[PDB]
């Protein structure tokens, strides 16, 4: 049906996600998204990871069909750059690197946090080992 060969590959997914766009920048550690606020930039679509087995990279598009399509590669080894609502707001945010020099700065959200746990929660799922393989 699936199984037939185990790999190093998290296989993450999620046909309903929304994301936002903001502008690679920093200039410290710590977010603030109670200061930062942001209601424009965050189309809505399909989000998922994965890595072929020395490397990982990260597609995007939509579970429907689309149009655009594009994706993050990811060198498997600069894993880094996610934090959430640093004052208590209603959403989080992930990046991640790649080289050790290129890193991508978006936000992940959902109209809810019920379900916008159970996609955060799946991912890790997948990468560390702790409820299962």
């Amino acid at each position: 049906m699936a199984a037939e060969l185990e790999y190093e590959s998290v296989l993450c997914v999620k046909p309903d996600v929304s994301v936002y766009r903001i502008p690679p920048r920093a200039s410290n550690r710590g977010y603030r998204a109670s200061d930062w606020k942001l209601d424009q930039p965050d189309w809505t679509g399909r989000l998922r990871i994965t890595s072929k087995g020395k490397i990982a990279y990260i597609k995007l598009e939509d579970k429907v069909s689309g149009e655009l399509f594009a994706q993050a590669p990811v060198e498997q080894y600069p894993g880094i750059a996610v934090e959430t609502v640093t004052d208590s707001s209603r959403y989080f945010v992930i990046r991640i690197q790649d080289g050790t020099g290129r890193s991508a700065f978006i936000g992940i959200g959902f109209t809810d946090r019920g379900d916008a746990f159970d996609f955060n929660v799946s991912l890790q799922d997948h990468f560390k080992w702790v409820k299962q393989e």
